[PDB]
């Protein structure tokens, strides 16, 4: 298992444009095009991202070139954060994976967000990491998604997506 596996997991791959769980259009594997409720500004975004006439359809390597593009851009946000990089600069490696879940959903502000779970894992307090995750609003609106990532705060392995 690795982050790209782990996601595709977590986010599908979608060929036609959609509406992810806040309603917003995306396509591919969870690559956001837009906040705005319109269509066309979606496919504006799509045909700029790809550089070509999509007409809201993409292929099966040009959704992979968005998410390489995107796990990139996550990693790197990290990286760049001064409140995430300290703490992913402590953890172990799946863990470091599961960081960059979270950052790739909601975006590097929103974790940075995350003060008193982030102080927690750095301190390598597992369980008290994870019930705090659990009191987000990220939990009560995606559950499932929510408790693989905390459940692989919690124990450092990947048994959270073992048959998936």
């Amino acid at each position: 298992m690795n982050i790209f596996e782990m996601l595709r997991i977590d986010e599908g791959l979608r060929l036609k444009i959609y509406k992810e769980t806040e309603g917003y259009y995306t396509i591919g594997i969870g690559h956001l095009l837009t906040k705005s409720p319109s269509l066309n500004a979606a496919k504006s975004e799509l045909d700029k991202a790809i550089g070509r006439n999509t007409n809201g359809v993409i292929t099966k390597d040009e959704a992979e070139k968005l998410f390489n593009q995107d796990v990139d851009a996550a990693v790197r946000g990290i990286l760049r954060n001064a409140k995430l990089k300290p703490v992913y600069d402590s953890l172990d490696a799946v863990r470091r994976a599961a960081l960059i879940n979270m950052v790739f959903q909601m975006g590097e502000t929103g974790v940075a967000g995350f003060t008193n779970s982030l102080r927690m894992l750095q301190q390598k307090r597992w369980d008290e990491a994870a019930v705090n995750l659990a009191k987000s609003r990220w939990y009560n609106q995606t559950p499932n998604r929510a408790k693989r990532v905390i459940t692989t705060f919690r124990t450092g392995t990947w048994d959270a997506y073992k048959n998936l």
